[PDB]
């Protein structure tokens, strides 16, 4: 029924048929990306027009195509040919992962490099990594993958423990040619293993941990209807899933008594980049756009009950397409549950004798993905008081290198001879704002200190100032933790009872943004990451901060281009793009396996309600 | 037993007996402060010497006294008479609170002010607030409290909803005289009530929340021995309680294999100030040092099971002295339990076929206090991975005023006619560091951006830089969220297996520090709040960032005086003083009762261990 429901297996199959039939699907055609399209903001619209967008790659070498299918009608709406050298390459196919190792295994240059290091080629794993865009003119138009080797001493051995520094290969995965093999020098291959399940390393396991049981004897307080529509403690929303973004949230609204008030139209992590700060040519090109180039949604783990999600869990098993258009289900790929969150409000009043205490709760919508060495958990939380929060959790095994003799200013030692190059994990949350509807605007609020003098004789006064961002060319903002800078999104035509425009305030963590030199390739390709907040006029084709085809795209692809339009954002349909991330200088405690590190942001009601929206929560 | 055990009722009664016996506790005497002292450094003393320090007030007006007694030896170690005009008044006595409203009820100036606003004196509550130090010369040497009125329409009414602006009185609470009554003009007294338990206001209560049962079938995993010694998942510590500071953590150590490795010798919230930013003469003097002036510990609530502390809880009921030296127990005033904390580490390795997931947990030690309209929760957390964290939770009722007719730059509106002056809640965590022992050092670590060019041809490199703070003169530091500034505390003589000094990194939230003009009284009295981090050389008499006597005390004592000694802190017994707080511009959502707002900091191991300390964590 709902046009926001999750894609069905049936719908994926139908897309396959429709493609085949029109000749768009054949023998050397691989589906690099396939995902349902969101409704077009119309009124009654065309009853229900479920459209899917597909990126189709051609194994032979023929030009790829961007095609939009209509499943309800069974038609092909568009089918454009893509000039990848112009618009960038398509998302890396899962099936191209092995290819880089296989091709290198017969390359005499590779083999020579391995032989000089006394490495058995059958033990050398090669990580198929994105290439980005650097000084290699012969790569433009070609679908390249770079490779870095890791020695795996046996089937269950952790290869990350054994990086082979001083060597890197570039591979054309279409023409199947090893375009280049670079050996800058031999580096000792770290010998210590990092097998965290090897009782020789772990030591005897702890016997001290006693059970903690989180149970809901009467079940959860939230309802799931129409497959992915959630209703919980006045909150209302639809849980979507896209192969590229992962869990996406639609129509986040709050039922303020009678009115179901919209807050956020669509919330998603539209991009996730991991830039490395090691100036060694072996790794200086390394920058993974986990969302844009690899598609974090396809690599979502099947979360196990009790281990990954504890308590009363309600799962969603999204369905994606495989390389040939067949539907694949990610069983238990999404966790939905409500968890206790301490004290919500408390006051023991002397004068009244009333002692009041209420407990908080947060609805949780999460998924965990695995991209090579890292694993990331994406968590969305809705709180009783109207707060919306996102939190990313980074784990996995660190990406290793050799630790230079003489130390390093760009790499840290994890174990003898083992290094961990400096890097960052930068996210972009795309928030299609709908504060009490689509007529919104954003203001930058700074704390204002005042000078002692007339009107402030005791020099105790302090205020706040708000600047409305009116045109897109003024909506590219940076953080200022010092002055407590935040950004408020309000509806200038919807006022609370005190006659103030209803709003929501965005609280960032103010972590550092992209450190790379402004003139670097990564600065140009991931320009969104050089600023904390961007505001754009909504447009159905501006979906990602880095553009639609990130793989090997030259630069300035998304936000910088969109922002160039300089559209009116003062009281219009707008989108807030918040850049936030972690800057990592790995520590010895991050090895052999990294404990979770976290980052995020949140939005709190700012005059949205007429008084506290949690006065009706019972004692219990 | 352990010299860190909590003070028992017997010891307090004995301190009383010893004071009495010595002629220090006659009938006109009142205990303004009583607390056990920590054992001396090194411990060159044979056996235990439980010493208590006391601040003795004299109701007849005689000079007060600071006394240290040895309850073990039944002796008085020292007893000095205090010149309060010079060194500061003693903490406000709980009994002086009621004095303000009652003396004013018969003052004709007060009565004339109330009559002018048509208020029945029998319904006018007076909030007895600390006075601070301003231009009132007649106050120097006297114990003054200022009063602000709030109307209470009936016994169970919330007076905070009805502030009486334009009026303030000053009262000498010893001589029992109303020194001054200031009426700047009448302001409408807000009429709307703020009774959060009134069904008319709350509306019908939600029937939607289903139960969340958190149980521990086999009991908790921590052990409590000697009354306050906790051992949990390799952590070891003693939970102390001081009437001024509240919960204080002693001897925080981690069992790294065979060795019990010290991390933090003593951790406490040594001070907290709540400055107001309304330049109205009615409130411009308003600044509460809840810890130093009121003593947050004495006002600790008795926590209710399931309401305040859900799960398997182990309670501590600390004992304090009453104004007469008799022991008084705070029943269930401290909550101790462990809580699940999501995913600790996770990795699904392609190359190995090994899928690994471990869950996190944290030991929680907390207490909640109520000082007038505000209620604060103080939480300490210990994580499986070695992370230490503190979190303050601010709730209660907003301090109100009238909302000016033509708006306000320093006050916000909560209801019709109801205002909420701007303010901050700033804390000072005093961390007596012992990273693998007392020989510590602090380095300020900034992320370092590099220019593209020779050695960084692709402009992708980024580094880190560490500056050692060698003398106290250079140990007063500010935050820099932009360059990822943190501070590392290391033991320059204890190295990990990679031959690097073991350490812990302090991650601050980088919230705005004290906003008041530097030349303000509050800037001088709360100098510690104007900077994020201070490092001092340990001294047994440097306990609080503001000095032993904050009440009506000007600048001259505290951190700025300690620092001037300019001692060596490079590899010595040192103490870290971290300032962190909330800046509040109240919102309508904060009325009638405030939802919890939080702030804090944490310390993560930084090359302290030789590898991840959680490899032995089982399935879970
Ligand atoms: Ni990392
Ligand atoms: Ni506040």
């Amino acid at each position: 029924a709902s046009p926001f429901r999750l894609a069905s297996a049936g719908e994926i199959s139908e897309v396959q048929g429709i493609l085949r039939t029109a000749g768009l699907l054949g023998p050397e055609k691989r589906i690099a990306y396939l995902g349902v399209l969101d409704p077009a903001r119309g009124a009654g619209s065309e009853a229900e027009d479920r459209r899917f967008r597909v990126f189709i790659h051609d194994v032979s070498g023929a030009r790829p195509q961007e095609v939009t299918v209509s499943v309800t009608n069974g038609t092909v709406i568009s089918a454009v040919e893509l000039d990848t050298a112009a618009t960038g390459e398509l998302p890396v196919l899962e099936e191209e992962f092995e290819v880089v190792e296989q091709l290198l295994a017969t390359d005499e240059r590779w083999l020579k490099a391995l032989a000089a290091r006394n490495l058995d080629v059958s033990k050398v794993r090669v990580a198929p990594l994105s290439a980005g865009v650097f000084e290699y003119a012969e790569e433009r138009g070609r679908r390249i993958l770079r490779g870095l080797a890791f020695v795996q001493d046996f089937p269950e051995d952790s290869a990350w423990a054994h990086p082979v520094d001083g060597l890197v290969a570039y591979v054309d995965v279409v023409s199947k040619e090893v375009t280049r093999v670079i050996d800058t020098g031999v580096f000792p291959v770290p010998a210590e293993h990092g097998n965290y399940t090897d009782p020789e390393l772990t030591g005897p396991l702890r016997t001290t941990q006693k059970p903690i049981s989180i149970t809901q004897p009467e079940g959860p307080s939230f309802t799931v209807t129409g497959g992915n529509h959630i209703e919980w403690e006045k909150w209302s929303l639809d849980v979507g899933f896209d192969v590229r973004e992962g869990v996406v949230l639609h129509n986040i609204a709050f039922r303020d008594g009678d009115r179901l008030r919209p807050i956020i139209n669509r919330a998603s992590i539209a991009e996730m980049v991991v830039p490395y700060g090691d100036p060694s040519p072996i790794r200086s090109w390394q920058n993974y756009f986990d969302t844009g180039e690899y598609l974090v949604g396809q690599y979502a783990n099947s979360l196990e009950l009790g281990c990954d999600c504890l308590g009363d869990i309600t799962y969603l098993s999204p369905v994606i397409s495989d390389a040939f258009g067949n539907p694949r289900e990610i069983r238990n790929g999404i966790c939905m549950h409500e968890e206790d969150w301490g004290i919500l409000a408390k006051h023991s009043d002397l004068w009244s004798g009333i002692n009041y205490t209420r407990r908080n709760r947060r609805m949780v919508i999460s998924f965990f993905t695995t991209i090579g060495n890292y694993d990331y958990g994406f968590y969305w939380y809705l709180y009783l008081d109207g707060t919306i929060e996102f939190e990313a959790k980074a784990t996995g095994v660190v990406f290793t290198s050799a630790f230079p003799e003489g130390g390093s200013d760009n790499i840290s030692q994890l174990a003898p001879g083992l290094g961990a190059p400096f890097h960052q994990h930068i996210f972009s949350a795309r928030l299609d704002m709908a504060i009490d509807g689509f007529t919104n605007r954003v203001e930058e609020e700074d704390v204002v200190r005042q000078t002692m003098g007339p009107g402030n004789e005791r020099g105790n006064a302090f205020s706040r100032k708000r600047t409305v961002l009116t045109r897109e060319s003024e909506a590219v903002r940076e953080a200022d933790a010092r002055t407590g800078r935040t950004w408020i999104i309000s509806n200038p035509e919807s006022k609370n009872r005190l006659n103030e425009p209803v709003g929501y305030k965005l609280h960032a963590h103010n972590q550092p943004t992209l450190l790379a030199d402004p003139g670097s390739s990564i600065a140009r390709r991931a320009a969104f990451a050089t600023k904390d907040l961007w505001v754009t006029r909504y447009a159905d084709d501006e979906r990602y901060p880095t553009g639609d085809f990130v793989n090997q795209h030259s630069g300035g692809a998304g936000l910088p281009s969109y922002i160039a339009q300089d559209r009116d954002i003062d009281g219009q349909d707008i989108v807030v793009w918040h850049t936030f991330g972690l800057t990592h200088f790995p520590r010895v405690e991050d090895w052999p396996i990294m404990p979770v590190d976290t980052v995020g942001f949140k939005l709190r009601p700012e005059g949205f309600f007429d008084r506290s929206p949690v006065l009706d929560v019972p004692a219990n």
